[PDB]
C-alpha cells in the first residue's frame, strides 16, 4: 500500500455519498484530537449501532469515471466484548468488501492486546481497487471502518 | 498439507447474472502421498487429475 501511494504521486481524494441508514456515522477517540476534541481519522468513517441495532449494511459504490478507484477501510478489533456491545450493540459479523472481480472477508477478533496509547484495540487497515467498468459492494453487521470516498 | 476454506454466504456484484461465486483451489499429491477431501458442503469436487 505505501508503495502504491507513493508511486502514485497524489493525496488527491474525492469525498462519495454512501448510504449509512440505520447506523450512526463519524464515530470518535480520545486517542485521535483533532484541535482540541475527540475525532477519527479524516479519510475514515466510524459507524456505529442506530438506537441500539445495527442492521446488515449492503452499500454500493459504482464506478464511471474511465479511472481506477483507490478505497481504504478498515476492521476494528475491540479489546473488549462489553465494548462491542457497546459499539455495534450486537457481536461480531464478516465484514466483506466485493466487486466483479476481487472480494475481500475479514472477521473481527475480539480481544485485548498490548496498550499502545492506551488502546488495547487495533484497526487493521485493507484497500480494494475498483476498476471503471466494476462497482464497489460493502456488506457489514458491524465493526467496519468504512471509506468516506476515493483516492486518484 | 492441508487446505481448509470456509463457504462466505454473500451476495457479490451480479456477473452474467450470477451474484455467487467459486474460488478455485489446486493441490498436487505426491506418488508416495493420498488426497483427503473433507467436506459439509459447498465443495466443487475434482473428476480426477492432470499431468
Ligand atoms: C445487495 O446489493 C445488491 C446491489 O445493490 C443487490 O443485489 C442485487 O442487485 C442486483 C443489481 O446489482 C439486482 O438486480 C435485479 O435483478 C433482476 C432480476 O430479478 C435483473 O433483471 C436486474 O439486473 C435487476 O436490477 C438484484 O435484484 C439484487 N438482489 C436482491 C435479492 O434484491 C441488493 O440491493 C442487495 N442484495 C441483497 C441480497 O440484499
Ligand atoms: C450481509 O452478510 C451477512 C453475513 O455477514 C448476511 O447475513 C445473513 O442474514 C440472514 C438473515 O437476514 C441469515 O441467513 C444469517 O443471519 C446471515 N447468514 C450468514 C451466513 O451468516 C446478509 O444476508 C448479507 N446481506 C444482507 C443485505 O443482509
Ligand atoms: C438507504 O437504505 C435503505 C435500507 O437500509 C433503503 O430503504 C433506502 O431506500 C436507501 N436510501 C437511499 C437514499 O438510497
Ligand atoms: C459525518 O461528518 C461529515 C463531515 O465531517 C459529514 O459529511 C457527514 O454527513 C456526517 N454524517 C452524518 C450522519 O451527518
Amino acid at each position: 500500500l505505501r508503495s502504491l501511494v507513493a508511486s502514485s504521486g497524489t493525496l488527491e481524494f474525492n469525498n462519495e455519498s454512501f448510504n449509512w441508514t440505520g447506523v450512526t456515522q463519524n464515530g470518535t477517540s480520545s486517542a485521535c484530537i483533532r484541535r482540541s476534541k475527540n475525532s477519527f481519522f479524516s479519510r475514515l468513517n466510524w459507524l456505529t449501532h442506530l438506537n441500539f441495532k445495527y442492521p446488515a449494511l449492503n452499500v454500493t459504490m459504482p464506478n464511471n469515471e474511465q479511472f481506477d478507484k483507490l478505497y481504504i477501510w478498515g476492521v476494528h478489533h475491540p479489546g473488549t466484548d462489553k465494548d462491542q456491545i457497546f459499539l455495534y450493540a450486537q457481536a461480531s459479523g464478516r465484514i466483506t468488501v466485493s466487486t466483479k472481480r476481487s472480494q475481500q472477508t475479514v472477521s473481527p477478533n475480539i480481544g485485548s492486546r498490548p496498550r499502545v496509547r492506551n488502546i488495547p484495540s487495533r484497526i487493521s487497515i485493507y484497500w480494494t481497487i475498483v476498476k471503471p467498468g466494476d462497482i464497489l459492494l460493502i456488506n457489514s453487521t458491524g465493526n467496519l471502518i468504512a471509506p468516506r470516498g476515493y483516492f486518484k
